[PDB]
């Protein structure tokens, strides 16, 4: 089996009527966009990969138009040989970097999973078939607005909730303290994402507070490149500190980060750091350092599917990221990844990534597209 | 100041016929694209700024497309408050990252320089009017093809030349040994760019070899992310070890790189690390660590000017990067930066970047453009 | 995906008429043993896993007897969930340690690769279909005996050979120096394994020497637990220093060593560090340190296949270890991994490990066996 | 000294009716094997050493079989030269390792002690002849069951007791908090063994709770190979962090751990790290670092006796590990180490190890034997 690549289809889509969601105070409303890479083989088998985008003013054409300059060479290559593929992608020169490549890698791993006749978490090595999830929230203007949502999260079954906030200490302090006071004895594990905008002193104060109240983790306290402040936070508190997850992408930077005590864990997204190939590697690396890889799976169903499978394949990962409500990120998807009353989220029934989709709906949803074929 | 941006133009241009410049061996012919950003203010004044792209199969729209999702918010902002603007650019989400944003920062300063009535290097400081340059070479199928090019460089006035090689240890050994045999005694300072392709074992060998012959520096020995190999190279050789210059862009990454001994210098490009605002900063950081910043100024004329002006503002930079022959990179430019018989480039006459473009010519070769006003 | 284990078979086999292979000076001749594990799923699909033993006086039963304690719990487990299996094995008590557990994890992976109709190197990644190999040598009483053997390897197609020596500095010098004299300009890559019996002073002297003469790597210079010596060797020579490969097996110990500058590479055996599951993970860890995992595949066909698949799966690994001559270690097997005329070893055409064993011959050569079932 | 080895006997023995003692949660009950070595000299002197085993399903032959490949070369060698012997043992290839080689080195020292007409502790030093002892507890399904066990230990004369918990943080908290309540004002020193199963996060929390209440030590909080967590615990608490004692066995590893501040003590068993020869050296090493070597002496009378002497020979070691009740581990022994009313354990009266065995009973319980001799 010297499998071959015969066709590729690129899709950039979105929803005009979907809600923009800026997870940062006084910050223009972000427009989300799903960049999709569809691969065909000469035997008919198709594999899917995807990574999203968030921009202001318009929908993102950056990734798709970078993928454009990458994919022509994919023709006649073998998707099952996913390593030399990944390697080959590292060579292709663009300013889209690793995020614009991930889909291709992911989409190939989808093919392997299918021709093997088994889901992806098995090929990497099955550890479990489901996993506890937490809910990533939108940013509300007032504090009281969180309570109705949070209650709806507890009703739904979630066992943990990660707050997206204003990212302005004083504002977040009221949000955080008021939540503690109300849901402190709930059992629900709470997380906090400050998108790296705090000052170091604000980071420490929040981290101290959260630690005393046994909150789960502080994500992105400051700039991912403020190495020392990260080291200081991990050194002076027992609270799990986590990176923003889209800045230090290489296996080396991860290695270096864990080696120098910058992170309590590792935050990585298969759709950004190079696909399954690289994500799967970071799990092992994190294990080496006796730590977990808390996946960043917020995104459209292909973005979450890709991350899920890898997490299921290993033990060193506590949660799967669930953006509640769903709908928004189910755009043109026959497949739907959701959470039960137990608080668990399961692998799809299908093989490969386990994600079938509707190509009429994406065809219409996409404002930009491309095709590359044999002839 | 009531100064405000009234309009912004984006261009992505290229020369269909121009020859591709393949760095390493087996690397497919690359198509070079120039992503210009033109600004206008309400009082007529005009700001220029560009960054470049190199792709396969098609000229690049990836950058200009990033710029598109960024620029709308510029209308109404004051380009003279350049730090505020830079601060503002950091919050613009986009996979185009720091390179897409640099042309803007640059353009702002270009306006600043024109309204000041001064060349940009006077605004940042004022150390020198001219700087020694080195010739940044093509890549020739055979080693012999390098000899006449070098002969041409030396006759032209270059006192330094930086070889772009096959980036394959064993084909670079003959290249380097051959060049040294002949020109080793000429007086010409040689450099080498390996585009981060070597294994740690090969970089050390090559480095040692270079050290023994007094070559000027070894650039991009391995992946810029292999921190320990860089540390090792710097610790066990007196050779100058520079990075690839397009990976560790942030001030923090830089402060850390020098702090831990990864680098002999800092290799940065204003058109990549976030504009003049950022490059100008890294210069002082470099000084603080008692090192030089070596401007990665290979690119089109605007790219050159942005880097040259910062370099002339400070003492701690040895050369300006001159790709040679010039022609390809002077696409649609009423201004030419070139090296004189003594091996110097000079600050272009004029204020700001000191660069003028032929706007007919850019549009003629502009395969993508956007206009924003309001 | 209800997939059960129906039955396990355990074999401990060897050969009376086989040449004992002592790789240390005057240490009694070691008798070899292949400890095999055969898994059966409820659909008749067979899993194949093995690890070897080297002992004196008698053939080893230590490992299979350890396996006995472990395997009963396998019945009614799913071998496709390799990771929860590896986890399960972790918390099972035997002084047999990880080497005793490895074979089961392998077999589980062989089954998985078989139900997917795929060779293992495809499941894990898929980098190459072939990798260069090196002949691991026996130990000859006299130095002269190495010369005919080496020629045979060169005649055969090998491009590298790892000399096993006397592991006594003074005599080893006689070897290395005599060999380099004969085959120095050959282009063949020589390695040396000293089984960690050298004093520190001795190892440094040997390393400086090998460094001068561009030898590939030094293996087990001293006790794998003498960290500082290792650090010192790597700090003070450009020579690839390798561990013995059978002492620091945990993912954390690998990570620590690479983080503290102890090893130039990582030496690990899938049939020792806890199966394919673990080795696979040590490849990644190594890639993150910008280093290779040079596999230990010195053993029977089943051990060869396990390590070969993982090495093929990834990029960061230069060589596969081929003990020469073959026969001895092809005991009871229909599959034959061998180096071709160009020094390459390929992956078996079969899926999973692609290893087929002569089940008649194994029962014959088996001197100890157990069977467990529902 | 013409003193040569004339004969050696190997034994693997056990008891069906003895109660199985599992210290882990859900792990199938562990069966306890005792692997014995009996060296004979030409002049008739007898040598006794042992190391135990714990396995599921069946009794262990792993060690006896390892020893089967090692001991044939013993014939002719001189035990009185224990160092050259231990050096000899280091170079014998077995996956059985130092645990399989340990009892041989112990047997030699016994033959020396007997020829010298002296207690082993007198050959090595002689700090004192009795040491305080603590009781290693079994595992009880229920926390309530610990209470009558403890009350018995306090009546028997134990001044300290090491609790074997469930190794599940949450279940261990109900246990620990409960014992502190009824026994917090006893004067009894409490320790805890979690066999490296806690997450580093839980480890920190336990250790801090333990530091609060002045518990003596926390043993094997996490994998012995997660060096940073050990360093982190030792650096951020004044609680004694000890290792599992069965993983890092070499002198080099011990030297390194203390050098890089991983341990507050060294935990080593003579029957695992390679005999008295090696344990004795580790005491000297630990003294060099002003720390103590807290012996792991849980096992049959022979495993107990070996470790005891070494610890009686030096000053830096606070306790002897008595598993209680004794009966099970006195299997086939004419000698019995036990804790007098005052919480001290004394050295056997004999020479060498001071341990006499009942050979009828060993051959009677030995489910697998071997015999080796000259011509």
């Amino acid at each position: 089996e010297d499998c071959r690549i015969s066709r590729v289809e690129l899709y950039a889509l979105a929803d005009e009527n979907a809600p923009p969601i800026p997870w940062a105070d006084n910050q223009e409303p972000l427009l989300y966009t799903n960049n999709i890479v569809r691969l065909f083989t000469e035997d008919g088998t198709e594999g899917l990969g995807a990574t999203m985008s968030y921009t202001e003013n318009f929908f993102d054409r950056c990734i798709i138009e970078s993928l454009r300059t990458i994919v022509p060479g994919l023709i006649g290559k073998n998707p099952l040989m996913t390593q030399e593929l990944n390697n080959w992608l590292g060579a292709r020169c663009t300013w889209g970097g690793l995020p614009a490549k991930s889909p291709i890698d992911i989409a190939a791993w989808d093919i392997k999973g299918k021709k093997a006749g088994m889901p992806l978490y098995m090929l990497l090595g099955g550890a479990r078939t489901k996993i506890k999830s937490y809910a990533s929230t939108p940013m509300f203007d007032t504090v009281e607005e969180y309570f109705p949502y949070i209650d709806d999260c507890i009703e739904h079954g979630f066992t943990a909730i990660k707050l997206h906030c204003y990212c302005v200490y004083d504002k977040d302090v009221a949000l955080v303290e008021a939540v503690e006071a109300k849901y402190g004895t709930s059992g629900i594990r709470f997380m906090l994402d400050t998108a790296g905008f705090y000052t170091p002193e604000q980071a420490m104060k929040m981290a101290k507070w959260m630690e005393r109240h046994n909150w789960e983790w502080l994500e992105a306290p400051v700039s991912d490149y403020d190495f020392k402040t990260y080291q200081r936070l991990v050194a002076n508190t027992d609270l799990e500190i986590s990176s923003h997850g889209n800045c230090l992408l290489t296996l080396q930077e991860v290695t270096h980060a864990l080696s120098t005590g910058m992170w309590s864990d590792v935050r990585q997204d298969a759709t950004v750091c190079g696909g399954i190939t690289q994500l799967n590697k970071c799990f092992a690396i994190a294990a080496g350092h006796s730590k977990n890889l808390e996946i960043q799976s917020m995104g459209y169903t292909l973005t979450q599917a890709a991350n899920l499978h890898v997490a299921l394949a290993h033990d060193n990962c506590n949660f799967f990221e669930q953006f509640y409500p769903y709908e928004a990120f189910e755009l043109a998807s026959k497949t739907q990844i959701r959470t039960d009353k137990e608080g668990y989220v399961h692998a799809p029934a299908g093989n490969g990534l386990g994600v079938e989709m509707d190509w009429d709906a994406v065809k219409e949803a996409s404002f930009a597209s491309y095709v590359f074929e044999e002839g």
